[PDB]
């Protein structure tokens, strides 16, 4: 779980992942430190690209983490092929309101259409609009 | 996962678990079938306690399930004391809106103070009012 790229972002609240949104972050590296996930991202804030470091701390159960950011978050990791892609589902609690932000990471800037399609269908199968899924592999970003 | 009782309900949207709420259901039994969880609950409607049968389907993750109810739900099972209690977290997706409904089940109508307190503070630590936690152990319910 080293070198990564954010390929697709999906959220119950589109603004969370729109330009300069709190969850429009682009992963660069993920370091596992004592079961915790040390993430290094880049993000655009007021006209520039800036570094963002966040640690998702382990919990009583594997693949589930806790992260303090834009409130609190329950983080779940998933992947059939851990060396090809990584999926992180964030349930963000911001002042009493809950939102889900799904992240699809790839070893390179893009991922197979198969992986991306299933990721996107799963999101849509949960009642979310296609407009809320942002494939950033086809977009220039930080 | 036999005999169970709903002891505490907690939700990001209080109305979901108050009277007439879609998630104010009382577990009676949980039967495992092919990795799936077949739950039998009671629901209060028009003065009567009515049966509610729902199957939470397995996934590529042992304690994770999928459930079609009041929209769709990603369900997670947790418990450090499997024969004493069961915790089920429902991330509900209804009309593009996300809500979290946590259920604490006991072998009997009530549960250890230690278990209930940990459950309750974990929920509160995510920015929710104590108002959103309903301990029904002493409430006359189905
Ligand atoms: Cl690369
Ligand atoms: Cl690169
Ligand atoms: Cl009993
Ligand atoms: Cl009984
Ligand atoms: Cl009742
Ligand atoms: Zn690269
Ligand atoms: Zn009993």
């Amino acid at each position: 779980l080293r070198h990564w790229h954010t390929v697709v972002l999906a959220s119950s609240d589109r603004s969370l992942i729109e330009e300069e949104g709190p969850f429009r972050n682009f992963i660069q590296n993920i370091t596992v430190e004592s079961g915790n996930l040390n993430g290094f991202f880049l993000t655009r804030k007021n006209g520039q690209c800036i570094p963002l470091y966040l640690t998702a701390f382990k919990t009583e159960e594997a693949r589930q983490f806790k992260l303090n950011y834009y409130g609190t978050n329950d983080v779940y990791y998933e992947s059939s092929k851990p060396n090809e892609y990584a999926k992180f589902i964030f349930y963000n609690y911001h002042d009493g309101k809950v939102n889900v932000v799904a992240n699809l990471f790839g070893r390179t800037p893009n991922l197979s259409n198969e992986i991306k399609k299933r990721f996107e269908e799963d999101f849509m199968n949960r009642g979310f609009r296609r407009e809320n899924i942002l494939d950033i592999s086809e977009v220039d970003h930080c």
